[PDB]
Order: C-alpha cells, then structure tokens, then sequence
C-alpha cells in the first residue's frame, strides 16, 4: 500500500518563512528554476528568518516515510542571503530518532553548476509516533509524506526489456 | 583506569542530551559542555545535542 499525502500543507504551515524563492538552475522545469516536488526549499521573508519549530503526528495507520533535507551553502554570503543565521542548525526528532545537523559552509567542486550542496535524509515514523522539525537554517521541509505498507521483500530489475 | 586484571574489561558509559538549555544549566552549570573518552584504540568526543525531542 502506497499513499502520497501533503505531510505540511504549504498554504498554511510555514506562515513566517518564505516558499517561493527556493528554486535552482541545477533542476529545471521547461527551461525555468524549479525545485522537487515533494520538498519545500524555505528562505528567509525579508531580513529574517525565525526559529521554525513544526510536528507531525502518524494518525494514519501505517507506516510514514518522510524525507527532508540539508543545505550546505558555499560561502558565508550564501548562507546570510538565505537564512540570516551565520550559525544555524538542524533538528529532527522522533520517538527512536533523533539528529542534530550543522551547516558545512565550503566551497565544493562545482557539479551541474552549484557548488554547495544538498544532503537528503529519510525516516519511517510508526503509528502512533511524531516526528518534530526545529530549524534556524538550512532545512528543506517535507511536503508529501508516502503512507506505505512493507511486504516480505523483492528487487530492483534494471533493464531496458518492455513491460506488458 | 589500568586495566590490572588478566583479560578483557567491557566498560559502559553514557551520554546525556537535556531537553533544554535551562536543564544544561540546572544539572551541570555549563551551556558549552563536551565529553571524551579515549583508550589506546579508542577516542571520542561527545557535544550535547540540547533539543526537545518527542
């Protein structure tokens, strides 16, 4: 059983930070900045961005696989023209996960143009469980959550072979 | 510790991460704390992860 749902509504969640200007080259849809669907890339709403503090509770009854994801920005610039936090730092947490993420201001080799970076992480909350997002920087918020069911196991077949 | 007995000696430790930064203070009076523990083999430093978890 495989369900798509808005985790976080994006009219309604994030009333103080901004979700139209996280849009890039290195992802273009018909030629314009775009961004992945199912993530949200907040920035600052004009000179600030406030402690952003958001919780989730499974009241599905299955499993919940939510990704998100961390900014690195490339110079300190960066991460003042987005977030207006020299220091920030990341926190998501559930009832058996919980993880601390900093920024790693660097500049990297340049691969589809950008040089900072994106590390993208996942989690399954159970039923019954929360997850809570903290944030005063460099968080790239869910906004489809995938309600799923496991089954014993298969695999991946990669081939170029037709399906009928 | 020296290890003076004749064999392997397991040793278990743990690390705490209060809620908030006024329980940092409340229990050991030091916003900015760090652990370590090293052995021969073995070396790590540990930093509170000050956060309200579920």
């Amino acid at each position: 059983s495989f369900e798509r749902f808005e985790i976080f509504p994006k009219t309604s969640s994030w009333p103080n930070h901004d979700s139209d200007k996280g849009v890039t080259a290195a992802c273009p849809h018909a030629g314009a900045k775009s961004f992945y669907k199912n993530l949200i890339w907040l920035v600052k709403k004009g000179n600030s961005y406030p402690k952003l503090n958001q919780t989730y509770i499974n009241d599905k009854g299955k499993e919940v696989l939510v990704l998100w994801g961390i900014h690195h920005p490339p110079t300190i610039a960066a991460q003042e023209s987005l977030y207006q936090n020299a220091d920030a730092y990341v926190f998501v947490g559930t009832s058996r996960y919980s993880k601390k993420f900093k920024p790693e201001i660097a500049t990297r080799p340049k691969v589809r143009d950008q040089e900072g970076r994106m590390n993208y992480y996942w989690t399954l909350v159970e039923p019954g469980d929360k997850i809570t997002f903290e944030a005063t920087g460099n968080l790239v918020v869910p906004r489809y959550a995938f309600t799923m069911e496991r089954d014993a196991g298969s695999g991946i077949i990669i081939s170029d072979t037709p399906v009928h």
